[PDB]
């Protein structure tokens, strides 16, 4: 239903910003492999959020 | 330093469990494309956490 849909969109939005923050922390730490993986994680978090927005936005 | 490293590990652990929860919600909603993407997101969140654990664990 629309409230469950909105929970899921918000959580996708949230997760996308968390992964950006994690990217930033791993770059601040100069942890090169982990940063590269986190950067990919964030790109995928962004893909998920746009797709969830598209359907339930 | 070790406390910054531990912040980053915890946040990776957190993000991994959030993405599993998001996967579960999108499957509960029967939103097939978004679920497939979330499933991939979670696999990547798990890759990040293991790699961060490996380095800073």
């Amino acid at each position: 239903g629309t409230k469950q849909e909105k929970t899921a969109l918000n959580m996708a939005r949230f997760i996308r910003s968390q992964t950006l923050t994690l990217l930033e922390k791993l770059n601040e730490l100069d942890a090169d492999e982990q940063a590269d993986i986190a950067e990919s994680l964030h790109d995928h978090a962004d893909e998920l959020y746009r797709s969830v927005l598209a359907r339930f936005g």
